[PDB]
C-alpha cells in the first residue's frame, strides 16, 4: 500500500510521554493518500491521538479524517465505524483506508463504505474513521471501542479547531455498528461535552454473550473466536483464564487469529464449524469468574447487564434484518424495547424479508438521509420502537435524489456482487 505495514510503523505505537496528552488531544499527524480522497477532492491525514482502554490506562490510536474541499457551515462532523472484524493490528480501518490493493482487510475499506463516506463528504461534513478496535486489535470490547471513538472525534476538532459545539453524527453496520452503540453509550460519562445530534446503526451486535452463542459452531464461527480473542486482549484476568484453559489445538489456534496479515475474510474462511469449547477443557467456561462476570459488562441490553446502560436521547435509527444469520435480531430488538421504554428518540426498521448483508444495502441510503436530518434538526417524530421497515424512494427519497446519480449508480452495481462475508448484497429495495 501506500505506507508500510502497521506492525512495520513506528506510528503505531505509544508514545512514552502518552501521560501528558489529554483525551483526544493529537500527538502526531500526517498527509495520507486513500482513495475516498482522490475520488472526492477531499484531503485526508491520519491522526495519532490520546485514548483510553479497558483497563484505564493512557493510550495512543490512529484514526483516519477527511476535509471535505467545501465544508458545510455550521461544521457538522460524521464519524464513521466500520466492521473490522479481526484481532490483528494490520487489519486496521486505516491502513485500509490507504491507496494500495495488498491490504489484508482492504475489502472492509472498498464497498460501501467509499460510498457512505463519499457521501458525507458531498455535503460538506468533516468524516472522522477511527482505528476502534486500538493497537490490540481488541475485537468486540465495547469500552475500548467507545472511547477510541469519541476521542477520535475530539482529535479531529483538535486538529480542525472546529468549535466545541460542533455537531456530531454516528454511523456502521455490522462490528461497526457494535462499535457506534458503545460510543454513543459512553458519551454521556466519557464524553458529554460532544454535541452528538443522531447515530444510526444496523446489523447491531448489542451483546457479547448472545453473538457468541448464536455463531459457535456454525460457518461463521470464526467471529466466536475472534470475539473471545478481543475480549481476552482488552480484559488480562480473561487472558490469564482462557490460557491455562487452552488445549494444544487451542494455543495454536488463538495465536493464529492473532496474526500479522489474519483479517475478516480468512476469520471467514478458516473457522467455519469451529465449536470454541473444543479448544478449552470446559464446556462451562462462560458462566465462570471471570467470564461471567465481563460479559454482564460486555453488553447493553440492561436485563443482561450488570450496571445501569447508558439511554442516549438523541434521535436514533436502529436497522435489522429479522431473519439475520450473522448478528442475532432478538437481542437488538430487545436494546431497543429497553431504550425506548426508558425514553429514547429511537425510529426502528426490522425487516421481515432480509438477510445480513441485503439488510446493509436496504437501510443505507435512509440511514444517510437520516443522519442528514440530524444535522438539520428534522428528523421525523415517530412512536419509539415502533416497527417500520425504512424504504428508499417509500419511507425516504430514492437513492438517486439522497446519493445523487454517481453515488447511486456505485451503490446499484453492489448487487449481487460478494461482500467481505462471502455473501452477496441485494438490491436497493426490498
Amino acid at each position: 500500500a501506500a505506507l508500510p505495514n502497521p506492525y512495520d510503523d513506528p506510528f503505531y505505537t505509544t508514545p512514552s510521554n502518552i501521560g501528558t496528552f489529554a483525551k483526544g488531544q493529537v500527538i502526531q499527524s500526517r498527509k495520507v493518500p486513500t482513495d475516498i480522497g482522490n475520488a472526492n477532492n477531499a484531503a485526508s491525514f491520519q491522526l495519532q491521538y490520546r485514548t483510553t482502554n479497558t483497563q484505564n490506562e493512557a493510550v495512543a490510536d490512529v484514526a483516519t479524517v477527511w476535509i471535505p474541499a467545501k465544508p458545510a457551515s455550521p461544521p457538522k462532523i460524521f464519524s464513521y465505524q466500520v466492521y473490522e472484524d479481526a484481532t490483528a493490528l494490520d487489519c486496521a480501518p486505516s491502513y485500509s483506508y490507504l491507496t494500495g490493493l495488498d491490504q489484508p482487510n482492504k475489502v472492509t475499506a472498498v464497498l460501501d463504505t467509499p460510498i457512505i463516506i463519499g457521501w458525507a463528504l458531498q455535503q460538506g461534513y468533516y468524516v472522522v474513521s477511527s482505528d476502534h478496535e486500538g493497537f490490540k486489535a481488541a475485537f468486540i470490547a465495547g469500552y475500548e471501542e467507545g472511547m477510541a471513538i469519541l476521542d477520535g472525534i475530539r482529535a479531529l476538532k483538535n486538529y480542525q479547531n472546529l468549535p466545541s459545539d460542533s455537531k456530531v453524527a454516528l454511523e456502521g453496520y455490522s462490528g461497526g455498528a457494535h462499535a457506534t452503540v458503545w460510543a454513543t453509550s459512553l458519551a454521556d460519562s466519557y464524553a458529554p461535552e460532544l454535541n452528538i445530534v443522531g447515530a444510526s446503526h444496523g446489523g447491531t451486535p448489542v451483546s457479547a454473550k448472545d453473538t457468541f452463542t448464536f455463531l459457535n459452531g456454525g460457518p461463521f464461527a470464526g467471529f466466536a473466536l475472534a470475539g473471545v480473542s478481543g475480549l481476552s486482549l482488552a480484559h488480562p484476568d480473561m487472558e490469564s483464564f482462557i490460557e491455562a484453559r487452552l488445549n494444544a489445538k487451542g494455543q495454536q489456534t488463538l495465536k493464529q487469529i492473532r496474526g500479522r496479515g489474519f483479517c475478516l475474510p480468512q476469520v471467514v474462511l478458516t473457522y467455519p464449524f469451529l465449536n470454541v469449547f473444543s479448544l478449552v477443557n470446559d464446556t462451562n467456561l462462560l458462566n465462570e469468574a471471570p467470564i461471567a462476570g465481563i460479559l454482564k459488562q460486555e453488553t447493553v441490553v440492561q436485563a443482561e447487564a450488570s450496571y445501569t446502560v447508558s439511554v442516549p436521547k438523541f434521535p436514533r435509527f436502529i436497522w435489522h434484518a429479522i431473519p439475520d444469520e450473522i448478528v442475532p435480531y432478538q437481542p437488538a430488538a430487545t436494546y431497543v424495547k429497553e431504550q425506548c421504554a426508558k425514553g429514547a428518540n429511537i425510529n426502528f426498521s426490522p425487516y421481515p424479508i432480509a438477510e445480513h448483508l441485503t439488510a446493509e444495502i436496504f437501510g443505507l441510503v435512509p440511514s444517510l438521509w437520516f443522519i442528514k436530518q440530524a444535522f438539520d434538526g428534522t428528523t421525523p417524530k415517530v412512536i419509539c420502537g415502533t416497527p417500520i421497515p425504512a424504504i428508499a424512494g417509500i419511507t425516504t427519497p430514492s437513492a438517486d435524489q439522497v446519493l445523487g446519480s454517481d453515488l447511486a449508480n456505485q451503490l446499484r452495481s453492489l448487487n449481487g456482487k460478494q461482500s467481505a462475508f462471502g455473501k452477496p448484497f441485494g438490491p436497493i429495495t426490498p
